């Protein structure tokens, strides 16, 4: 449980040395980490953890990319993330295989009653919990390096979120995403406790029961200005440890990650970094501006990301996003009456991006609280096809957004905005 401003590599090392010193046997170790999508200080944690592990006789250092539904990473990206070279023998990177049944272990089910209660009875069935089978191999220790920040689906990220959705699969992840969207971003984002967090914790209990290795949470908190400023590393053990470290994390994050403004915005440009590869993640630009009163009615959210050219990297999910397009909650619920098999994660995503709105179920017409515009390399026609706005990314410039009720947000999609 270390803290600083900034938190230093030296302090971090002292913490990790301490943790490793208390480990008894280490030949085989697993490190579960965030993906290219998370800009954090993993590299300071992972590389030092590995170093100290070597000194005490580590034989095998395996890593697992907590991808969720995100794309697989190249070996080079693991290197960048971990600060560890591919050319170390004893080191083995692994991608997660979210969509591959054979990669997963069944640990048990969520009961229908509880599932129904989290989802207003929308689901009403037993939900199987399946996670990467690596969790249950002969490891002496498993280290989960996670990070905590306000989040559109889980109130905050970090803690057990690295297990689910990180290294989980479709059924349980669909369920929490849908549970979350029923409450909705404006109420949910930046809350410690909420339906998705309940689902995640309930399922993780059954998971940690079956893990025989000792399990550690290394829960990071940081700022991002032009670089990442580490601020805390909360290290703890086992299921209950994950809970404690997460709660401490959220208390710090809630003081550091909320930006306050005094007037509703008419224009916000979310300046998106290379790390957000596709609309699935660049949508954070919309979510972070959805607390009530933050956007003026008719306000424009502009997701400025010239490099982006897809909605999701998984072709099927990308197809699905384009099928339904971006709409309000009441339109989507209606669409699911018509298409009851439609994927609820995609369904939740679309509502999450589009924001509040009304649906007249006599006429089918939608009105929206704000507009969402894609300033990316997705063509204008392909944008309106999915019910989103468009701006030529080459015509977007900071100097056009300094008027009293506009905002040029750098870095985009990171900080939660609130009315002061």
């Amino acid at each position: 449980y270390l803290e600083g401003d900034p938190l230093t590599e030296e302090k971090i090392k002292e913490g990790l040395s301490k943790l490793v010193e208390d480990l008894g046997k280490v030949k085989k170790v697993l490190v579960v980490h965030t993906d290219y999508t998370r800009v954090d200080f993993t590299h300071l944690v992972a590389k030092n953890l590995y170093r100290f592990l070597l000194e005490r006789g580590l034989k095998e250092f395996h890593t697992l990319n907590a991808s969720g539904t995100h794309r697989t990473m190249k070996i080079e990206e693991f290197e960048k993330k971990l600060g560890i070279s591919r050319n170390e023998r004893r080191v083995f990177f692994h991608n997660h295989e979210f969509f591959n049944p054979e990669a997963l272990a069944f640990v048990g089910t969520l009961p229908a009653g509880f599932v129904s209660e989290m989802t207003e009875g929308d689901l009403e069935e037993e939900i199987p919990i399946k996670v990467n089978r690596l969790l249950f191999e002969d490891f002496d220790a498993i280290f989960f390096i996670n990070g905590t920040v306000p989040h559109e689906s889980t109130g905050f990220s970090g803690g057990l979120k690295i297990v689910i959705p990180g290294i989980a699969s479709t059924e349980v992840v669909d369920t929490f995403h849908w549970a979350a969207v029923l409450m909705g971003i404006p109420k949910l984002i930046g809350t410690v406790d909420n339906p998705a967090r309940k689902i995640i914790n309930r399922a993780s209990e059954m998971i940690f029961e079956k893990i025989k290795a000792r399990s550690f949470t290394l829960n990071m908190v940081y700022e991002e200005e032009e670089e990442v400023i580490p601020r805390a590393l909360y290290i703890d053990e086992g299921y209950e440890g994950f809970l404690r470290a997460y709660e401490k994390a959220c208390e710090l994050s809630s003081q550091l990650h909320v930006k306050y403004i005094d007037r509703p915005l008419r224009r916000a440009v979310q300046v998106i970094g290379e790390e957000y590869d596709e609309v699935w993640t660049a949508g954070k630009g919309s979510y972070k501006l959805q607390r009530p009163g933050v956007m003026a009615k008719g306000g424009q959210i502009i997701i400025y990301a010239p490099h982006i050219k897809r909605f999701h990297s998984n072709p099927q999910m990308d197809k699905w996003i384009r099928e339904i397009g971006y709409h309000c909650k009441d339109y989507v619920k209606w669409y699911l009456k018509k298409h009851p098999d439609f994927n609820k994660n995609v369904a939740a995503h679309v509502i999450n991006v589009r924001g509040a709105g009304t649906f007249d179920p006599e006429t089918g017409k939608e009105e929206f609280e704000f507009d969402v515009i894609l300033a990316t390399s997705i063509p204008e026609d392909e944008c309106r096809a999915v019910n989103l706005g468009y701006m030529d990314p080459s015509k977007i410039k900071k100097e056009d957004f300094m008027d009293e009720d506009s905002l040029w947000i750098v870095p985009g999609g990171k900080y939660l905005y609130d009315l002061k």
